[PDB]
């Protein structure tokens, strides 16, 4: 399933986020002078159940989970540096059950463990100076597609 | 190369569209009733070297070309109807060298001999009351990529 | 569909090789030492549709046709130097209804015309010291599958 | 990168298989009588690192890791039914650091936990009489590759 993420916004999912399911995020620009950048996947009550802050001016990749009313719990951090992939960058996703799989277009992948109890109903995208497009190209799969050779 | 392509808007290449190019249009939602919906690839001095001109309600699909201060030439005509498969359909064209493939979700391939010896700078989206999404998510290959086993 | 085409064998196909069929056939290895390499797309009355012949001593590709019990038609041939890519070498034919498309690792695709008007119901492969590995993988489909991102 | 793993033999791999590689086995056919079929991913020290033994008489496929010089440590067993779609079965095999991603064509992913902190340098196939194909098609991946669309 195709769909086109806007930037303050959001996308409700066809079918829930769930174990085995695939997000493919793909953005078509990539804004050097752009600044913090988050995607949320949504349950829904909307919980943040995977949240996830891009912050390029403090090299920081920030993950994390939280009701929508409540606060933030601990901070699952990485570097920013040599991450994404210009002009195109990417992010995916992939739930694994008991946690999510995430990769950018370098390094290896990163994996957070789930904290809330809920499938994902909708992604939303939040950028004041997106680093990225509006919109984000997204492919959703239930399941891990057949792979090509390369 | 992944450009998103909004309606009335065109986008430019990186690099031009030519023999063993590819490019992958696909929509996020197929509007039933929605009207005309064109897609043309235009060279440098803006001639349309390939017209896709989809009129759901002559059921036809319409292909021509035409340099910018020229006329068009004969039209090519195939059923509409059965073609596109919601709510992600799809059209994708590549440059065989002397002639453009044109395949939509179903059906036999549509194939345009060139009448204008030029690459493509640039494609555009044009419709009043679309058939397909703002933007339309397009992927844009040098040549065929590797092949999924499905 | 996929098969394990092995040298100086052939495989029937479950379905005819018609038109928007692709074969895309990779080996594991490019023994670059190796001889006049064949591949041959038979129809059921065991007519050569397409006869491929590579000769890495000639240093050429050759394209033809036959009947079962007639001579070969007049040749078609382009440089075979650097058409293939080691160590995994490719090959992928695609029926585009009046014509096949090669497509090697490298240079342009090369287009052929059908000369006999049948669907080919067997794929062989035929060598005395094959440029390539034995068998060689063969992805066999109906219409071109959804394209990667890259 | 593409192998083409013999039963009964093994392919060296070119670079170690190691967290964040991928390997998609495809086989051409599926012997329905066929007996235990094995796949072992082995150390550069040929330590069984991942042992894949599908029974279809026991109706179970067995999961477990030894040393070269060993015997098999305790089994984790999945039931044999539904994992399997012919006749071009499949197991794609990832390595996500502690434990390795396992998936058939049917079914949720297996997720095995590593036993032996060994990047594997082969990959084994065993049998008697082999339920898939010799050889079956092995492609090896250093990452997740792009993804189609569906
Ligand atoms: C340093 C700063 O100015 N603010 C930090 C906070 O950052 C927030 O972090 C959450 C996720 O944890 C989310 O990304 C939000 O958009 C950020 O503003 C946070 O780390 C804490 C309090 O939540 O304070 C500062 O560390
Ligand atoms: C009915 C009408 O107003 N115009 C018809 C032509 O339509 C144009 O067709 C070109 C491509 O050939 C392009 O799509 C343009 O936007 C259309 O207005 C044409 O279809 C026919 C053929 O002679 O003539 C006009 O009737
Ligand atoms: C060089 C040689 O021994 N024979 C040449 C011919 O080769 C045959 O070509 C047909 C297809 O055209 C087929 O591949 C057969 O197996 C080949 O032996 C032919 O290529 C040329 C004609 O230019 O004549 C011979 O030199
Ligand atoms: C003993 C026998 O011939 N077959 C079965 C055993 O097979 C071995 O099991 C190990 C354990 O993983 C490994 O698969 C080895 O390659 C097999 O030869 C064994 O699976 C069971 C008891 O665990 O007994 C026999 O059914």
């Amino acid at each position: 399933m195709l769909y086109h993420l806007f930037v303050n916004n959001q996308v409700k999912l066809q079918n829930d986020f769930k174990p085995e399911s695939v997000a493919a995020i793909r953005s078509s620009a990539f804004n050097s002078k752009g600044g913090t950048t988050v995607f949320n996947f949504l349950s829904a009550g909307e919980n943040i159940l995977l949240h996830i802050s891009i912050r390029p001016g403090e090299n920081v990749i920030v993950f994390n989970s939280r009701l929508k009313n409540g606060a933030w719990g601990p901070e699952e951090r990485i570097p920013y540096a040599e991450k994404f992939r210009p002009p195109n960058p990417s992010i995916t996703v992939i739930d694994h059950g008991d946690r999510f799989q995430i990769r950018f277009d370098y390094g290896t992948s990163i994996y957070y463990n789930k904290r809330i109890k809920e499938n994902a109903a909708a992604i939303a995208y939040n950028a004041e100076n997106s680093l990225f497009s509006s919109p984000v190209t997204v492919d959703v799969h239930g399941l891990l597609p057949p792979l090509p050779p390369a």
